[PDB]
């Protein structure tokens, strides 16, 4: 009997089942929107991809960003996908990571946060944080789903430069090379080499590099403040209404209404053609299958609708004419599963509120939403 | 401040911090759901608050016993019993129980080994397809770690022992097995908990909880086949997933139309009042945020009606749905340890299931048809 029950790592867990890591290791096929350099502008293409390799990137991506909430003085995201040699890079300014031996692991803290499982400065939760990172998995699982995981960093506080590189999915930790470093800014780099094996690839395909991309754009959308670079070319969004934009000719009374509600909530609409459409973001992750956050903002605007429609007409017949975009920051968010795709906390801890004004409603009632709810009532 | 700000935990210590990615929310929370009404003999929707980690670690047991129907054929009962004043569940299955024996590579009994520690299970073998609900090693430690106390009983009849084994304290405290002689009797499996109320924010089992856990028991006798379920002695009478589906007549040319497609599906579907709405199963887990299969049943029916509407948009058509999925699934993959959303792609399955010419055409009898030549009209 024996042999029918088995006891694996955590390390064993994530190779063997990715999915509640990162999404599936398998390709699908998956309706997304891609940016288009010819035409400077958001295209929907129908793609095959990996969600768990975009995803071991959108960790690195997130974790940038958050360096944005603990450090406000950072400026700059620098991302470089070198397609042909499968590697990508990752770097940030302001303040890198602490090249000190930790008190109770007893190794340099960059090797603990990079190269353990459970490993997070986002514990805490006495402090209400709007950073994206919770749960101590990121960074490790990026290296778990890597051939070569390196990490670059230079602390101002010690004066030095502390290079590490892991192998073979974390499963190789080279000792790092500390070296004396006096040449200006703070920053850390990482650079890997996915393991693209693992995800049934032979190389970076025009469908991951396009989303890979797409999602660099979001980045620069969603978080203010800073200048992102893409194979070095900056990509001057200058704020989410910019954003949004990108999305404007596809779409084609203006065809996109965004209004920032206040300094937590951005929203933006536009018609949709064939059912619901929601593109929004948490504390700069794609909530790609939603949550409490878009419900709370879809249900205020469809519930007025309906009172107005009513002095006949069903509640997803409106929403399913509506395009919703949403940027919002929420307090020490939960979500469904590691990859974040879906929040879970209730209003009534997001740390702040998002009423919808009448007047922004008063818009969406100029559209042709409100011509296709008149011939359904009439 | 550093080593401060910089912490690493164990995985225990993890799933008590940060429940929601193993247990779901520990926060309370408004839902609708359904509960089985006594008085009138019915499935009733109500609105409800509730604790999702606590109902949670219930199901993860009761999904358990319905897996040994899988492992052994032959099991005939499930008996749960809910003793509310003193917050004690017990589920008892009969059948083949847990083997009483020392495993060969931990050196530990094995009801020790799979139920006090993380990461242990039976289906870590995927080159075996298997239609069992358990899929990652952790349901049965996640009901133990939040827990003041778990006991597993259960009779093994190849070593004649009966084993006895408490674990309390949220499985920090595991007491040594009780083992006796065991002739002349049944094998089964028994799990008696005390869920740890004060990590659930609670005092007392209160009736919303009671209701969602009772109407749980309802599922496993509807989606188990050939077993018999008892609640606190009481048979709960159904036989099958029609007499199941037929539990929601009353909340609901025939009301509800059910059929077997195959061994491995069935479908029932009635005319939805107000929105979209499904009810599935995937190896008798409660699917509530349905997934795949769901999507492969709905997206068939919505294509057949729309091509012979048109001899509307689709939204349409869908939400005028009421859609009950009872099916089986070769190694299912969720987008959490929750299980609620399915994602394995159709193709990995290891069944099909077309729904037939026939089935659209009853479908077209009720009143979805009138309300779609309503919008056709117009
Ligand atoms: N670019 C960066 N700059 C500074 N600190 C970083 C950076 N990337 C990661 N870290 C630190 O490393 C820790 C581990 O990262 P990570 O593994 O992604 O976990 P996390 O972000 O805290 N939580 P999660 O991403 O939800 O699993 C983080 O908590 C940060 O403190
Ligand atoms: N009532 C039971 N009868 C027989 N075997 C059981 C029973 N309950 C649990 N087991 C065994 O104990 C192991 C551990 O259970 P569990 O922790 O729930 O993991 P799992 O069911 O395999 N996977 P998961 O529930 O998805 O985390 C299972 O693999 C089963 O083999
Ligand atoms: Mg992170
Ligand atoms: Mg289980």
């Amino acid at each position: 009997a024996s042999d029918k029950y088995q006891k694996i790592s955590q390390l064993e867990h994530i190779l063997k089942r990715p999915d509640t890591y990162i999404g599936s290791v398998e390709t699908q096929e998956q309706l997304q929107w891609i940016y288009d350099e010819e035409t400077d502008c958001m295209i929907e293409k129908n793609v095959t991809i990996v969600p768990g390799l975009f995803k071991i990137f959108d960790e690195i991506l997130v974790n940038a960003a958050d360096n944005k909430v603990r450090d406000p003085s950072m400026k700059r995201i620098d991302v470089n996908i070198h397609a042909e040699e499968h590697t990508i890079e990752v770097k940030n300014d302001g303040k890198g990571i602490p090249i000190e031996i930790h008190n109770k692991e007893n190794i340099y803290i960059p090797e603990m946060i990079f190269g353990h499982l459970l490993t997070s400065s986002n514990y805490d939760d006495d402090e209400k944080k709007v950073t994206g990172g919770r749960n101590g998995y990121g960074a490790k699982l990026c290296n778990i789903f890597s051939t070569e995981f390196i990490l670059e960093t230079a602390d101002l506080n010690v004066g030095q430069k502390y290079v590490q590189k892991w192998e073979n999915n974390m499963s190789i930790c080279h000792p790092p090379k500390i070296t004396s470093y006096k040449k200006g800014p703070s920053y850390t780099k990482v650079t890997f080499k996915p393991d693209l094996t693992r995800f049934g690839m032979k190389e970076l395909d025009n469908d991951i590099l396009g989303v890979m991309r797409r999602r660099v754009y979001d980045i620069n959308g969603s978080v203010r403040d800073i200048n992102v670079y893409l194979n070095g070319k900056s990509l001057k969004i200058r704020n989410f209404k910019n954003y949004v934009e990108l999305y404007l000719k596809s779409l084609e009374i203006p065809t996109i209404l965004y209004e920032r509600i206040n300094n937590r909530w951005e929203v933006a609409f536009a018609v949709s053609d064939i059912s619901f459409q929601q593109i929004s973001f948490v504390n700069s992750i794609a909530t790609t299958m939603g949550g409490t956050h878009v419900n709370y903002i879809t249900d205020q605007i469809v519930k007025k609708i309906s009172e107005i429609l009513k002095k006949s007409v069903k509640s997803f017949q409106i929403k399913n004419n509506m395009f919703i975009f949403i940027n919002c920051l929420i307090e020490n968010p939960a979500f469904t599963s590691q990859t974040k795709e879906q929040l879970t906390t209730r209003v009534k801890d997001f740390g702040s509120r998002c009423e919808i004004p009448l007047e922004y409603i008063n818009k969406i009632m100029k559209t042709d939403l409100a011509t296709r709810m008149f011939e359904i009532a009439d």
